[PDB]
This record gives C-alpha cells, sequence and structure tokens, in this order.
C-alpha cells in the first residue's frame, strides 16, 4: 500500500497537441504541498514535479501492477560525471551529489552547474565503471525572482543546508539553488 514506489502511467496533452503516453515511479509526496508528486519517468534522467490532482494535462492516470520487492560517502561530494554523446565522443559535467533518492534505493539525487535541476542516477554503478570522479529553514516559503516567476521552496538538502529545491508554478522541473551563489542572487522569499 505504498505511495513512494508506486508505478504509474498516464497520458499527457499540451494545448491542442497530441497525447503522449508516459510510465514512471512516484518518489515523494511533498510535505509542504501534498498535491505535488515527484516522479521519475522511465528513460528520462530528471526528477519531475506534477500536481496530479489538478493538472489538466494529465489524463488516464493508472496505477501499474506493483513491483515485487554502500556509498553514503558520496553524499555532498563534488563530482565529475562522464557520459557518452550521440556521436560516441565523451563529455563530462561537474556537479554535486545531493542525497540518496527516496524510493529507488540504489539511486542518487545529483545536480550540475551546466543544468541546475534535479537529476537521478545509479551513481555507484557509474563509479564502478569509471565514469564518476569524486573530488576532495526556508522550506514552505514562497519564492519569486524577476524575469515575475513564482514558486515554493519544497526541500532543504541535509548535507548542504544552504541548498534548496524549488518548484516554480510554470514548470515541471525541480530547480536546485545554493542561496549563497550568484545563480540565486535574484531569488526573494516570503
Ligand atoms: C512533456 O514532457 C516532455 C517533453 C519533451 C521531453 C521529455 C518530456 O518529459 C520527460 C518526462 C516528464 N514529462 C512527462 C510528462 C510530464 C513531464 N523531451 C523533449 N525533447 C520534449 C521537449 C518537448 C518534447
Ligand atoms: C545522458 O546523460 C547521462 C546518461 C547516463 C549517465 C550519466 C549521464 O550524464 C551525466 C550528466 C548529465 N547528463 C544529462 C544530459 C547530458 C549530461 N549514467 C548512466 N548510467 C546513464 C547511461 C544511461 C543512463
Ligand atoms: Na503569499
Amino acid at each position: 500500500r505504498n505511495i513512494v514506489g508506486c508505478r504509474i502511467q498516464h497520458g499527457w496533452k499540451e494545448g491542442n497537441g497530441p497525447v503522449t503516453q508516459w510510465k514512471g515511479t512516484v518518489l515523494d509526496q511533498v510535505p509542504v504541498n501534498p498535491s505535488l508528486y515527484l516522479i521519475k519517468y522511465d528513460g528520462f534522467d530528471c526528477v519531475y514535479g506534477l500536481e496530479l490532482n489538478k493538472d489538466e494535462r494529465v489524463s488516464a492516470l493508472e496505477v501499474l501492477p506493483d513491483r515485487v520487492a554502500l556509498a553514503d560517502t558520496m553524499i555532498g561530494k563534488a563530482v565529475e560525471h562522464m557520459f557518452e554523446t550521440e556521436d560516441g565522443s565523451k563529455d563530462e559535467w561537474r556537479g554535486m551529489v545531493l542525497a540518496r533518492a527516496p524510493v529507488m534505493n540504489t539511486w542518487f539525487y545529483i545536480t550540475y552547474e551546466k543544468d541546475p535541476v534535479l537529476y537521478m542516477y545509479q551513481l555507484l554503478d557509474d563509479y564502478k565503471e569509471g565514469d564518476l570522479r569524486i573530488m576532495p529553514s526556508l522550506v514552505g516559503k514562497q519564492v519569486e525572482y524577476a524575469k515575475k516567476r513564482t514558486g515554493m521552496v519544497i526541500h532543504q538538502v541535509e548535507a548542504k543546508p544552504s541548498v534548496y529545491f524549488i518548484k516554480f508554478d510554470d514548470d515541471f522541473h525541480i530547480y536546485v539553488y545554493d542561496l549563497v551563489k550568484t545563480s540565486a542572487e535574484n531569488l526573494y522569499f516570503q
């Protein structure tokens, strides 16, 4: 009877566009906004937030049949994360391991300077394969910044408490900010 770890499928439609079909795993029901679910969609690496009870773009929501059931040292670390591009050449992004992901146990939350939204990867596998180099509260408040983009602070990172997750009203990504840095300098809170 778990929410965390439920598998779901649904349709998605924007405006008069076509309906696309999606499958994913529910990770979290956000405590400061229980309408908001964080979801990992199969094949896509970002964590997404949807208010499933209110978002008219969601249709035909179904619960899928239920699945049949260390390196905490990496949490908080600066990392260089290597990956393959479409032409087969190697590239790398620098980022920060944020936490273990809640439901998909072997998975970690991570974000990157080049794309400071919330991602999820099986970083211990990536580490064993040589693709991860390891280097050396406002929750519940409203946020705005000037483009007025509005949102809510939904989580504080235990390992780096100046780092927060923000859900903006106009988008389904989860944004990550370290409030001492330039990238956060236009965020204001209420
Ligand atoms: C609408 O979602 C996506 C749209 C796109 C996508 C991935 C999407 O979703 C990933 C998984 C979360 N969504 C699934 C339902 C809501 C969030 N990669 C793309 N190139 C596009 C950009 C426009 C076509
Ligand atoms: C597509 O990127 C990655 C894919 C993968 C990855 C690391 C990747 O990238 C890290 C940094 C962010 N990327 C996000 C867009 C490009 C960079 N570790 C893996 N096991 C996989 C292989 C299939 C899942
Ligand atoms: Na207010």
